């Protein structure tokens, strides 16, 4: 999580596309959906990102159709945005031991047990609490066995980000989970 703001500049692909969509949670605007492969993947939007400004206009209190609106009618030549990083996740390292376990429970993303003097017990592990990445890669609506795929095939060192089931299920509500599954940006960023 970033110690705060960063400006990026959007540039509109060929079809007129961005690869976002936004939600309004508590007067503020949050990205709900970034598209793989897209100008917003490129300059490093994340699901749970807050929007602050579009073009220099402060987003409070916009409804996610004005957030959208707004995007539609841009000279989308070019697009500032300025960016606070994830304000509603944190990000908790473990260390797997020898069975190769970091030591919790999930089920649909969402952490539901800890387990006893283990390294998710040592490093104060939440339940309640989606699983938004794995070692900075967004899981967001992959089946359960796929996050256990990444977590196997993960380093000793495990970096997970997490976000509050309350907060995770109010952002992601109206967005199909297929379109989770199908269309969101789960690829490690390029360089």
């Amino acid at each position: 999580i970033k110690q705060g703001i960063r400006e990026v500049i959007l540039c509109k692909d060929q079809d007129g596309k961005i690869g976002l969509r936004l939600k309004s949670i508590d007067n503020g605007i949050f990205v709900q959906l970034v598209q793989a492969n897209s100008p917003a993947s490129l300059v490093g939007l994340r699901f749970g990102d807050q929007v602050l400004q579009i073009n220099g206009e402060n987003c409070a209190g916009w409804s996610s159709d004005k957030a959208h609106k707004v995007l539609k009618q841009a000279f989308g030549e070019k697009i500032t945005m300025t960016i606070r990083d994830r304000p509603f996740e944190r990000t908790i390292t473990m260390h797997k031991d020898s069975t190769g376990h970091v030591g919790f429970i999930f089920k649909n993303g969402k952490i539901t047990s800890i387990v006893k003097d283990s390294s998710a017990a040592r490093n104060g592990l939440l339940t309640e609490h989606n699983i938004c990445e794995i070692n900075g890669q967004n899981v967001i609506g992959l089946k359960d066995s796929q996050i256990a795929d990444i977590l196997s095939t993960s380093g000793t060192v495990v970096t997970i980000t997490i976000m509050p089931a309350f907060i995770f299920e109010h952002i992601i509500k109206r967005m199909a989970p297929s379109i989770m599954k199908s269309l969101m940006d789960h690829t490690i960023p390029e360089v």
